[PDB]
């Protein structure tokens, strides 16, 4: 999730 | 989003 709320928009 | 927000934990 590190990933994903490193896309985060 | 909603589709992964899905998988909340």
């Amino acid at each position: 999730e590190s990933q994903l709320h490193s896309n985060k928009r």
